[PDB]
């Protein structure tokens, strides 16, 4: 059967094949080549766009105020060899076909990540109510999860045309995909996932306790709370897209990623010679941080870093999150009209804590002979830790384990303690759930923890689309659309996390990234080849619908 | 015509005249007086009750483990005599009738508060897109602004018959309003603010614009959009007891209510001689903060302090926000119902920040002759500071301003910065809005901000309910109930902020306070004069409704 993949529902534009097609992605007039275009962030829409307008004939300057690959972070243990924890994003649905060219370009190692109910997990544990459920398939859980489930699956199909969606994403059908999907947007905008579940039958003739349930732990895959204020037609996509399974963890760390896209060498470079890749062109580093960004006399835009020098480009691209272009970069008004400051400053994150240790072997394996279970699970729990995913590197090597995994006010929860009261917490809620496992006697290394926020350079892990907020992201995914523009808004460009569809997932990023990339070709006077036609080419007939105000 | 007041909807007592009737609020046996009940927290929920307790001949001992007042904080200015800037609490709806029988008592001043587009406001200023509107009355005010609160008004009167609501608080006509009240709670419980606004046909028929206008501004006299995530229900109480409307601020502070309440001599004392008040019983000061709570051997409560004295009490009153209880302070499993815990553990917190600054005189009341305007006004935006409040203390004096007020996303942009940053981001955004006016050439002494999270006794501002939360609400409000708990889990109560049903608002915490000085009267024997009945004798048949699973 053919594959479900993050195509569209907005914007079905096969990026896969626009990268895959072995005319490339364009050129600019040669009298161009070698000119400068900057990028704000060394995150993954940044490194993506400038390798590939490296690679149409222009030498990308990067600008990095923090650390590179951005939220794709892997940190080493103290002492070890390529044992690493996650960070950021570290699960990725095999529906992220752009994200992955990139993954397999580097030739990297993935594996199944070990979600609970998965083949790679052994066994999960649900803890909710001060009651322990174990389960080595979904089967053994107790009924109420099922009832669970079905009222999910009946909800989606009677409240989204779930089957049908799936199916025109499947054989990529164009038309059907968008008429399916945009008799929805104006539906679900302005609703949330909450009211989703309050005004669905299935849900409706269930138990408080059941909802309830749902929100904590889901069918007993995952929960869904956190995501309950979210606008519906973003958790659609999410479903919709298979975004939420099959997913893999890159083997080393994700971080290998932009490192790697860093330092590749093309097999062929417009106007570039033999053995050029974005850290020759930059002797190594991408630039401090931006500071200032204007627009200077002569027409080109002047973009200062943190050390006062103030550079000229014809072109920019941002990708760090929006509020700091408002805030903590001094971002001159004139270059964004007055709709486009107002989606940017709408943009809303979501806070999430991780916090792992490393033990010398994946001990969890082991039985208890009294009860044949594993001693420790894949957790789920209404407990402050949440989530608890368990990583085995072999029998031979340590294991990882990320203690908790949670988002928002559980996230708050954790954020004013130092790592070592983040870690004692969530051991002594395992031990409530494990009363007898001795985790802790196991545990090697130094403890790792993360707080987006708590980063001056982000405000959260990844946006939330909120109730009715369609139109300002609308706004955003087009403005690489530069045709209509006023010209003193022209030539600086977005994309990222924030201009994606489905935010909390790489390859909308990647994809906006894309988009992106086309709209500074564009700029420069560059188009497609005409038999591998680009996002602005098809854009304006199957581009995300506009809304009437 | 009788005034509205926050009687009810969930449980309409009639505190006021409780607290107001000459019988007092009942008696208990001679034979306790004196003796001990231990309250975390010296807020105004802790300090009413330990004011009512020590009338009734008990002897409080108040814990406070960082500032007295909690969040009703008025910080005095560099150099100045009571000119202060409101950190907690600053408008307080004169419907709210048990928080004003203390600021009566204690025979504080108010006066009105410079609300928009009221008498004590000679102007506001909306601005919207980087359009800027003038009013000095509403109708100098766009159509759309009209037209938006007509939309407002008549969604709630179809979806929730708003008048016949409000006329039987008016009238105090319980029956009624229970039956009214009532209904309306299974419809709204899980749907949010938002899907209200969505989903009412007066909203749907106008233009996006109006429910973007409605969010950021409102109809001109606030927005709303940091209230779209919460339970409908919650903002239909706001509403319906007049809170967002006809209020007043603290001469001097309303830091002086607390502050006052400690001091205060009772003219009548069970038991106490002639003199006493909490702060002669204590010695002048409340205990340090609480670290411990657990059940002694001897049956009653033990509480440890930060430095290790341990102390025992037949009944213990919490007031400090509920996640302290599961994280910060020990507090033993045994003290509550497992179903207790959840709810406990539910609350989610709102973010609040706010910048104040002095100015040598109200200069924004002098006029521009070239357009007639005041040099300021009231100021109402979509820019980051929101709101900005101008506090006219006399020609003869200094005045304050609030440069920014604002909630949630807004409050998190501002959250990691100095307050001189912040200052200088809010006078940057107001010349923008006032590019003719020199706010900072009045300016006098020091800035002052507050931002709650950050302090770690607190976790936000104040709640906020989420959808489906009803249920949590109504077994925290209950809690005082406790004739049918098992023995363990009697003689702890809880009161407070998170415990009310309209949790901004002081009078939701000094009403439930109330509640639990009932329960705690009722713990040691005691009961209320036969004709001054008060919250636990009437509770089952007038309180909260419960809802089935
Ligand atoms: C906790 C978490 C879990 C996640 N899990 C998953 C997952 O399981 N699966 C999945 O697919 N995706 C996941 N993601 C999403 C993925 O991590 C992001 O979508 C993606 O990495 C975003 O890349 P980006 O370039 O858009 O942004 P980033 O990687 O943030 O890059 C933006 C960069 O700009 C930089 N910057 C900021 N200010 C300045 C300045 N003044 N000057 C210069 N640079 C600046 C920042 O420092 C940052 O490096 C997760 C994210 C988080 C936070
Ligand atoms: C920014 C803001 C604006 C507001 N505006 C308004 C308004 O305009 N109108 C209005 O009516 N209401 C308003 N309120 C609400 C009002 O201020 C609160 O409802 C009320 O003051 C809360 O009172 P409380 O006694 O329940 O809690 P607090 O005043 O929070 O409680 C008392 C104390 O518990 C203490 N404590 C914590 N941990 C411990 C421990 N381990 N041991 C001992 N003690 C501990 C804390 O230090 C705190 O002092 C506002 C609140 C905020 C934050
Ligand atoms: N069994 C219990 N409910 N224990 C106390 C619960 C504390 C809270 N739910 C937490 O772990 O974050
Ligand atoms: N609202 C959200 N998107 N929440 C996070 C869910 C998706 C995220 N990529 C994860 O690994 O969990
Ligand atoms: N509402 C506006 N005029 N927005 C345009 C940019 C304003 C800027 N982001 C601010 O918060 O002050
Ligand atoms: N509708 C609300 N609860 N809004 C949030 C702030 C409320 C607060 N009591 C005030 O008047 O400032």
């Amino acid at each position: 059967k053919k594959p479900i993949t993050i195509f569209g529902p907005d914007f079905p534009f096969a990026f896969d094949d626009w990268l895959e097609h072995p005319a490339g992605l364009g050129s600019i007039p040669a009298a161009r080549h070698g000119e400068e275009v900057a990028i704000v962030g060394a995150g993954i829409a940044g490194l993506v766009a400038a390798y590939e307008l490296m690679k149409l004939g222009l030498k990308p300057v990067v600008y990095e105020a923090s650390k590179m690959g951005g939220r794709l972070r892997s940190q080493a243990f103290n002492g070890t060899d390529g044992i690493i924890a996650e960070l950021g994003g570290m699960r990725f649905p095999v529906s992220s076909t752009a994200f992955y060219h990139y993954v397999d370009k580097l030739g990297l190692e993935t594996k199944p990540f070990p979600n609970p109910l998965t083949p790679a997990s052994r066994s999960t544990v649900i803890d909710l109510e001060g009651q322990t459920y174990y389960a080595e398939k979904a089967a053994d859980l107790p009924a109420l999860f099922q009832e669970v489930t079905d009222a999910w699956a009946d909800a989606l199909e009677s409240g989204a045309r779930f089957g049908d969606i799936q199916q025109a994403i499947r054989d990529r059908d164009v038309p059907r995909l968008k008429e399916l999907w945009n008799t929805l947007v104006p539906l679900w905008d302005d609703r949330t996932f909450y009211d989703f579940v309050a005004t669905s039958k299935a849900f409706a003739k269930l138990s408080f306790q059941h909802r309830e349930v749902f929100g904590q732990v889901g069918f007993g895959t995952g929960g869904w709370d956190s995501d309950f204020p979210n606008s519906m037609l973003e958790i659609f996509r999410v479903v919709m897209t298979n975004c939420d399974d099959h997913q893999h963890l890159v083997v080393g760390g994700v971080e290998q990623v932009p490192q790697g896209i860093w330092r590749h060498v093309p097999e062929r470079c417009a106007h570039w010679p033999e053995g050029t890749s974005l850290s020759s062109l930059h002797g190594g580093a991408p630039r401090t941080g931006v500071k200032r960004i204007a627009r200077a006399s002569d027409g080109r835009l002047a973009v200062t870093d943190n050390w006062g020098d103030c550079r000229h480009y014809a072109a920019v691209l941002t990708t760090c999150q929006s509020w700091l272009l408002t805030t903590q970069i001094d971002c001159e008004e004139s270059l964004f009209s007055q709709k486009m400051w107002m989606a940017l400053d709408r943009t809303r994150y979501m806070q999430s804590s991780k916090t792992f240790v490393m033990v010398d072997r994946p001990f969890w394996k082991d039985k208890d002979p009294e009860t044949g279970r594993d001693l420790m699970s894949m957790t789920l729990t209404d407990r402050l830790t949440r989530g608890t995913y368990l990583f085995d590197n072999g029998d031979d090597k340590p294991g990882v384990i990320c203690l908790s995994y949670a988002w928002m006010s559980d996230a708050l929860k954790m954020l004013p303690h130092p790592v070592e009261k983040r870690v004692q917490l969530a051991l002594d809620a395992l031990k409530k759930i494990y009363p007898k496992t001795d985790i802790a006697g196991h545990i090697i290394g130094d403890p790792i923890t993360i707080s987006w926020e708590a980063d001056p350079h982000f405000l959260g892990a990844f946006k939330g689309a909120l109730p009715g907020h369609y139109r300002y992201n609308q706004r955003m995914y087009a403005h690489f659309m530069q045709a209509q523009m006023p010209v003193e808004q022209r030539g600086i460009f977005i994309a990222g996390d924030d201009v994606s569809w489905t935010p909390a997932w790489v390859e909308g990023a990647v994809q906006t990234s894309l988009n992106a990339v086309w709209g500074i070709m564009n700029h420069f006077g560059g188009k497609t080849h005409a038999d591998n036609p680009g996002p602005g080419d098809v854009f304006d007939e199957i581009g995300q619908i506009a809304l009437a105000d």
